[PDB]
């Protein structure tokens, strides 16, 4: 049922899955050596090419790309519209590898007909603890304990074939492609996420919604007046009501974060992030560049008492292209991304959250219920939306996890 993931190094089934008991590789040890040079073998009339992601017109030709071409929702009303600015903070953290990112170009023209981006992240992504625990009671604890270390490997994302190209095979090609030039620097595990079901993921979780323009989100049928608001003489109303939030801040003590503070949110997020099975290891640099504000794309905010960060909490922005309405071109969505809280409820500093995000002119804030999400679901008014995000690993084993033992957000 599967040409390409049969042969690939992934479990290839459910019931692989629940035998697997210890993290470790799938494959065959390789070394660089054993890797062909050279690239994969590809069209005449296509070529491989390396965006140069500190040039303006590279990173626009990606953009473009992914504009007209990234994924939709099931009905085919809205594309995500990631923007040029969040494309270079993306694609290029402290020491991304050039190589790692990979395209197709035709030729004749240099049209870019698909992408696929890898960059660096270091996870612990050793044996989850109810699989230690397990193993404890089994005497095996040195084999659960072997890839306890995080590890340096590629977290892969954007892959985009364009339109016209589709069902053509080209995504193995250039998934091969990536494996290739990843392999080639001596890194053999990817991170990746989907949300369609591949063989096979070791956690999926749901997406969440929480309104925050709810007129504008009805109008371009992201949201409907559900049935209920319908007994109500006055429906919008009492629908403008219900997700109202305040003008300012409840929490004294918050503000924008600042370079200074880079230290005190690396040390509260990474003690924060060790609670959980799989989770992303950040150096000052990198807490740095994912986290400092930047205009458009990244907005983080701590709660500081007595000259101390004791909590902060991180949105980015993606708008999503609306497909025809008259009155609205664009979604504009903030994502839940990285927080710690140590000294109130973490219901009370994500309803920060929503108030900046309000403030700031978004219409809706979204997630996946990875991290402790779930535990502000019901009092911040986030609904459950369709489908699922799915988190899976290459060449690795990996036992099944809750998403809620998952601490890696993907953009
Ligand atoms: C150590 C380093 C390793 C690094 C690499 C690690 C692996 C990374 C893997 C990528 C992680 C991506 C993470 C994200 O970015 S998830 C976002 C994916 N992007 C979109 O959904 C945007 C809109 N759609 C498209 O652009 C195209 O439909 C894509 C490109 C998705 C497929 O193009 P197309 O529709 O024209 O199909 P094909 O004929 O060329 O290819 C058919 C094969 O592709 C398999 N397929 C379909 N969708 C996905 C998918 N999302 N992940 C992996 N495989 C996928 C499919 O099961 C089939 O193989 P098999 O079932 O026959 O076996
Ligand atoms: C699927 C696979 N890989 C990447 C993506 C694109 C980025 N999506 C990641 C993401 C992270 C966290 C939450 C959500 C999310 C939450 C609630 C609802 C939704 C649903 N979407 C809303 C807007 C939109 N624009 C284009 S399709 C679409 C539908 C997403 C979405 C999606
Ligand atoms: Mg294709």
């Amino acid at each position: 049922a599967h040409a390409f993931w049969s042969t690939q190094p992934v479990p290839q089934t459910e019931d692989e899955t629940e035998k697997i008991v210890f993290a470790g590789p799938m494959d065959e040890p390789k070394t660089v050596a054993d890797i062909p040079e050279e690239p994969y073998p590809i069209a005449s009339t296509f070529e491989w090419w390396t965006p140069n992601m500190e040039a303006a017109d590279d990173i626009h030709a990606i953009y473009e790309l992914l504009r007209d071409n990234y994924v939709e929702d099931d009905d085919s009303m809205f594309r995500f519209n990631y923007s040029e600015e969040f494309l270079q903070w993306a694609l290029c953290p402290p020491n991304y590898i050039p190589d790692w990112h990979v395209a197709v170009r035709r030729k004749a023209d240099k049209k870019l007909l698909a992408f696929i981006a890898g960059v660096p992240v270091t996870l612990r992504m050793g044996t989850p603890k109810y699989m230690k625990v397990k193993a404890q009671e089994k005497g095996e604890g040195e084999e659960a304990a072997k890839y306890d270390e995080p590890r340096h490997i590629c977290e892969i994302n954007f892959l985009c074939v364009h339109k016209q190209l589709r069902e053509k095979r080209l995504a193995p090609i250039l998934i091969k492609e990536a494996t290739r030039r990843v392999n080639r620097t001596n890194v053999w595990q990817a991170v990746y996420t989907a949300g369609v079901l591949l063989p096979t993921p070791y956690a999926s979780g749901q997406y969440f919604h929480r309104s925050l323009n709810p007129e504008k989100l009805v109008e371009i049928r992201f949201s409907g007046i559900p049935a209920q608001y319908q007994k109500f003489q006055n429906p919008m109303a009492m629908l403008k009501r219900n997700y109202q939030l305040p003008s300012a801040p409840k929490n004294s003590g918050l503000r924008e974060m600042k370079p200074s503070d880079v230290p005190q949110v690396r040390r509260i997020l990474m003690n924060y992030l060790d609670s959980f099975d799989v989770g992303p290891v950040f150096s000052d640099a990198e807490i740095s560049h994912y986290l400092l504000p930047r205009d458009g794309v990244v907005f983080t905010y701590v709660v500081e008492n007595d000259k101390k960060v004791t909590d902060f909490f991180s949105f980015y922005r993606i708008p999503s292209t609306v497909i025809g309405n008259s009155n609205y071109n664009l979604l504009n969505a903030a994502y839940v991304h990285y927080y710690a809280a140590t000294s109130i409820p973490l219901h009370q500093l994500i309803l920060d959250l929503l108030i900046v995000a309000h403030s700031r002119g978004f219409d809706v804030c979204n997630m996946v219920e990875i991290l402790d999400n779930r535990s502000f679901v019901e009092q911040l008014k986030f609904g459950a939306g369709d489908g699922h995000l799915r988190y899976y690993f290459y060449n690795w084993a990996y036992p099944k996890i809750k998403p809620s033992q998952v601490a890696l957000v993907m953009l």
